[PDB]
């Protein structure tokens, strides 16, 4: 199941992430109908963790999921509603996030990344942008 894979692949005890679980993850979403309006909040939960390696390696499993699921998947989180669960992340609030910088440099390189990958993504472009003209992205980074 989804959460079986992902919760291995994402297991913040591991010294080191299991890189077979994250593939695994990413297959179940393309095989089961749950995963594609299932697995990004699940996705998202763990990106939001206070725990910093949990949420890494969830940054990790989206990064890869991104890539290798279909355009069902890729259709969820190329919507706001996901979109802006990532970037609760960046929030600037006090206590707003209690995200470490290193996640939250994660998150922007990965948004980034999307922006030039996947410019037919309206959404995603357009939050990139308003994140740009917050001040809360004060440059692009790399790739």
């Amino acid at each position: 199941s989804l959460e079986l894979w992902l919760n291995k692949a994402t297991d913040p005890s591991m010294s080191e992430q299991d890189w077979s679980a994250i593939q695994n993850f990413c297959e179940q979403v393309n095989t089961d109908p749950n995963g594609p309006t299932h697995a990004p909040w699940l996705l998202a939960h763990k990106i939001q963790s206070p725990q910093e390696k949990e949420a890494l390696y969830a940054l990790t499993v989206l990064e890869m999921c991104m890539n290798h699921c279909g355009e069902k998947f890729h259709s969820e989180v190329a919507k706001f509603r996901f979109l802006n669960e990532l970037i609760k992340v960046l929030s600037p609030k006090y206590l707003g996030s209690w995200a470490t910088g290193k996640v939250k440099g994660r998150v922007i390189e990965i948004l980034f990344s999307w922006t030039v990958w996947f410019p037919e993504d309206i959404k995603i472009r357009d939050a990139y942008q308003m994140l740009k003209k917050q001040g809360i992205i004060k440059q692009d980074p790399k790739l």
